[PDB]
């Protein structure tokens, strides 16, 4: 029950590290604009939950940077509006100017004097590169869905990080799961009997966002409200452990 227990912490990257709820409303603004500004950002955001999720099952190994072009495809389609495959490929490019969560480089250099940094992400290896100079550290380990050849929440994610980090020198109840997302992260951390950190960026924000509602609401065994709080209850620890 204590956040020094663990010699490494794997992260989810897009809604924990980097806030990619800001950085696909920005990428979609033209595309909604023509629907209208009374659509809410939350609509937005489950409707683009709902075919990335349904997309990302039905082509599994396509990378993702060529799977947002086709949810930009369907949400324009289901809002019944024009638009060009010029700009699907565009969305898709976008991926890379999403920003960082202001909390997160910082936290991120805090955490790796402690801990070995993986990275457990629904992206392709070329635009995470991209995310990974924002975030301004060094990862032990990045697990991309590319390398897996399917998204999270499948399986085959976590069956391959916990095929590799034994080449970190870790076994599977050395690493905590941090992660924003019951859907992609935390039902499947639970499923494969990992310690898990709920990042809760949506803390005061109203549904889901950007993630599918899950079958349920899985156990965690940590929650915060922001990276920078993660770090202050591990200083905390330190002060009065």
């Amino acid at each position: 029950m204590r956040l020094g227990d663990y010699k490494a912490l794997s992260f989810d990257c897009y809604g924990t590290l980097i806030d990619w709820e800001s950085g696909m409303i920005e990428g979609l603004r033209e595309l909604t604009a023509r629907v209208g500004t009374d659509m809410s950002r939350d609509e937005i955001l489950q409707a683009h939950a709902r075919h990335e999720s349904r997309q990302q099952a039905q082509t599994p190994g396509k990378p993702y940077r060529d799977l947002l072009p086709i949810v930009y495809k369907r949400l324009a389609e289901q809002w019944g509006v024009p638009f060009s495959q010029a700009e699907c490929e565009e969305y898709g490019r976008s991926v890379r100017n999403w920003p960082a969560f202001v909390d997160s480089p910082g936290a991120l250099q805090y955490l790796k004097k402690y801990y070995k940094l993986i990275i457990l992400s629904n992206v392709d290896n070329k635009t995470f590169q991209y995310s990974n100079e924002k975030l301004q550290v060094e990862f032990d380990a990045i697990y991309s869905a590319e390398d897996v050849g399917a998204y999270a929440p499948s399986d085959r994610n976590f069956e391959y990080m916990n095929g590799h980090i034994g080449d970190l020198g870790l076994e599977p109840g050395d690493i905590l799961h941090t992660a924003e997302s019951l859907f992609h992260d935390h039902v499947p951390a639970r499923k494969f009997g990992m310690a898990n950190c709920w990042i809760y960026r949506r803390h005061a924000q109203e549904g889901f966002g950007a993630t599918m509602t899950p079958s349920h609401e899985p156990t965690y065994d940590f929650r915060f409200n922001s990276m920078a709080d993660l770090v202050k209850a591990h200083q905390e620890e330190l002060r009065n452990g």
